[PDB]
């Protein structure tokens, strides 16, 4: 009773775990569409969730219920080999996706050049080889430095102290969880400046402030370009000479920069406070349709696109005056929708990893603060909950 009422749970979502990253690795070299950069991480992950639904899941409840594997089963060396590095490999994968989106949305187009289908495979290499020379020489020899498997029923042998489980907390949980709520903290707080900028130059037409911090949200964003940077500041400093230079970073990328300069005039020989959000606008609209620039701004256009940011683009292209910029703009809002989805999978995966993996974690830190403060089935939940994130990872993708 009690027994199978356990297995029969894990038996089943074993099975979803595996169909799910069964399906998803066959995905890839079925359609020839999902071996792009931001889902080869994916697959990494994909291939660390099949390691651990197969090999880690099952054994871990047939141990939890069939005791009898304890200190008789000699795989288990193997077993947690695969457990661990499929574990940090998706931990390090999780952060990599992290800094890869914090450097596309604040070093948009050093990265733009630098993240492509074949530096994908070179950055997904070091991060797997990371968590090997972390963990299967570790897990796997560590013993030979007591040669069987040492004094072990199941677990490993090098991660026998507190002060040794804290610091693995910290460094694997702890330490990266807290640095992605940072670069989270910052990516937050930057697209929350640009949507709350760009709404207030949408929803008030008398405020020449919340066009100047538009302004700086940009600049905060094009920060690597000289040309683009120094023309966001000059377009700064024009309202809040040398003018004739503005006119020269203006006519450096010119496709149809031929209205930015005809708005530039309407907007500086009037002594416009509402023409500049149009101009604004129009320079958005324009870098948006760019090659190069597309991911910097459709970055920004995720968190707050509800309604501002699409009404805002909008007047920008009316204001640009481009022959065909609806469907721009379409296209525009098409792969900030996608950016949306990428960042609410990635919150997701996040968001699954800090439910299945604090419990542990909180567990871990209290068991240096008065250690006899949890029993041996919460232990055993939180434990079993950490493998959960495996099984919800496909689902993420899915969904
Ligand atoms: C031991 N298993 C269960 C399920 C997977 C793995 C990790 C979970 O435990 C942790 O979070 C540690 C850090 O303390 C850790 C160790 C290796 C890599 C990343 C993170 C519990």
């Amino acid at each position: 009773w009690q027994v199978a009422f356990i297995g029969i749970t894990t038996g089943l979502l074993s099975l979803a775990t595996v169909t799910g990253n069964l399906l998803v690795l066959i995905s890839f070299k079925v359609n020839t569409e999902l071996k792009t950069v931001n889902n080869y991480f994916l697959l990494s992950l994909a291939c660390a969730d099949l390691i651990i639904g197969t090999f880690s899941m099952n054994l871990y409840t047939t141990y939890l219920l069939m005791g009898h594997w304890a200190l008789g089963t000699l795989a288990c060396d193997l077993w947690l080999a695969l457990d661990y590095v499929a574990s940090n490999a998706s931990v390090m994968n999780l952060l990599l996706i992290s800094f890869d989106r914090y450097f596309s949305v604040t070093r948009p187009l050093s990265y733009r050049a630098k993240r492509t289908p074949r530096r994908a495979a070179l950055m997904i290499g070091l991060a797997w080889l990371v968590s090997f020379v972390l963990w299967a020489p570790a897990i796997l020899f560590w013993q030979y430095l007591e040669r069987t498997v040492l004094a072990g029923q199941c677990y490993i042998q090098f991660l026998s102290q507190p002060i040794i489980t804290f610091g693995t907390a910290m460094a694997a949980f702890y330490l990266p969880v807290t640095v992605m709520c940072t670069l989270y903290w910052r990516i937050y707080r930057f697209r929350r400046r640009g949507a709350e900028a760009l709404e207030r130059a949408f929803s008030l037409e008398d405020d020449k402030e919340a066009l100047l911090a538009a302004l700086d949200a940009l600049a905060e964003a094009f920060a690597d370009d000289a040309e683009l940077t120094a023309l966001l500041a000059l377009l700064r400093r024009l309202l809040e000479d040398e003018l004739a230079a503005l006119r020269a970073a203006l006519t450096r990328f010119p496709e149809f920069r031929e209205a930015l300069l005809a708005l530039l005039d309407r907007y500086l020989a009037t002594r416009d406070l509402a023409d500049a959000r149009d101009l604004v606008w129009a320079l958005v609209l324009a870098i948006a349709s760019d090659p190069r620039y597309r991911p910097a701004v459709a970055a920004m256009i995720a968190f707050g696109d509800a309604e501002v940011l699409r009404a805002g683009l909008l007047r920008g292209a009316e204001a640009l005056g481009l022959p065909g910029g609806e469907a721009l703009v379409e296209e525009i809002m098409a792969e900030a929708e996608k950016e949306k989805k990428a960042a609410r999978t990635l919150s997701a995966i996040l968001l699954a990893f800090i439910l299945t993996w604090t419990p542990y974690n909180i567990m871990v830190l209290v068991s240096t603060f008065c250690k006899d403060c949890v029993p041996e089935t919460l232990w055993e939940l939180g434990y079993w909950l950490c493998y959960v994130n495996s099984t919800i990872n496909p689902m993420c993708y899915a969904l």
